[PDB]
């Protein structure tokens, strides 16, 4: 593996690693309370034997630049972070894969960047959502305070999240957990669009998902393909991420 640095539109440095391979170039986008280490820890990276893999730390996570403001964590800024990675490696075609809010980011990159040939959204759909301002602000307060890592650990543990997902929370600065949560009130509620007719768009979730309706709506509206994994909830579906990587490798082959 090699490390890289690029700069987002707003000057934020975005750091990541490149795992060379002769195959398709795949760009991995983690979720809010994660960093780039989840790709190896989940077994997703091992599932792609041939791909050239690019894995970034989003702004404010891991080795990337600090942000510490709500608007700095707007969805459009994450999109700019990913597009900067696409620039650095200079390809005409990329396949994007994102977990949870990372999936929403990957879909939005696909909407605006014609270099995205495929986008996979793991446990996030593409539809408009109603975000309660009160509840999100309350969650921001819970996660940014001294008890914030414990709050996330206890909740993810109680909902059956894999250990790597529980453990990743404690690697995120509490201030960036709060800012990223508030950032959701700056654009993340809108639906995503199809970028080009030839794009391959895939949504993945638990067959037990209590709200599959918006995933079906992406099938109809975007022509997306819906993949299911055996799990009673979205969070527990994260235990199947390596298996999903094997299915991605089949598509890339
Ligand atoms: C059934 O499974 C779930 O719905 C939980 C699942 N969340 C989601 O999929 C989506 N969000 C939501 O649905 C909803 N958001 C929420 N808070 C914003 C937010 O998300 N977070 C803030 C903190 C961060 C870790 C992340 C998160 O994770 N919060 C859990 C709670 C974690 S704790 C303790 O266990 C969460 O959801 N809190 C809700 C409420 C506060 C409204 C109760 C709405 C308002 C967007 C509808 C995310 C992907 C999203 C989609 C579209 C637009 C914006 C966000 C998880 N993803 C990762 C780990 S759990
Ligand atoms: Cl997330
Ligand atoms: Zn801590």
């Amino acid at each position: 593996r090699d490390v890289f640095e690029v700069f987002s539109r707003d000057g934020t440095p975005i750091r990541g690693f490149s795992r060379p391979g002769p195959g398709e170039t795949v760009v991995l986008v983690h979720g809010v309370a994660m960093d780039r280490r989840i790709w190896a820890e989940s077994g997703f990276l091992d599932a792609l034997p041939d791909a050239h893999v690019l894995a970034l730390d989003l702004r404010g996570r891991g080795e990337s630049g600090r942000v510490g403001t709500a608007e700095g964590h707007a969805l459009r800024r994450y999109v700019e972070d990913v597009r900067a990675v696409l620039d650095r490696f200079g390809r005409a075609r990329y396949s994007l894969f994102g977990t949870f809010f990372g999936g929403r980011i990957a879909l939005q990159v696909a909407a605006v960047d014609t270099r995205v040939a495929r986008a996979f959204s793991f446990c996030a759909h593409a539809e408009q959502v109603e975000i309660p301002e009160d509840a999100v602000e309350e969650e921001a307060v819970a996660v940014e305070g001294p008890g914030g890592h414990a709050y996330l650990r206890d909740h993810f543990t109680g909902r059956g999240a894999p250990p790597w997902m529980v453990e990743a929370c404690a690697r995120v600065d509490p201030g960036e957990l709060g800012a990223a949560t508030r950032g959701l009130l700056h654009g993340s509620d809108r639906r995503t669009e199809r970028g080009h007719p030839d794009q391959e768009l895939v949504l993945i979730t638990a067959d037990g998902d209590a709200d599959l309706a918006p995933f079906h709506a992406g099938e109809r509206r975007l022509g997306a393909h819906l993949w299911l994994v055996d799990a009673p909830t979205r969070i527990k579906a994260a235990g199947r991420l390596a298996e999903v990587g094997r299915r991605v490798a089949g598509v890339l082959a």
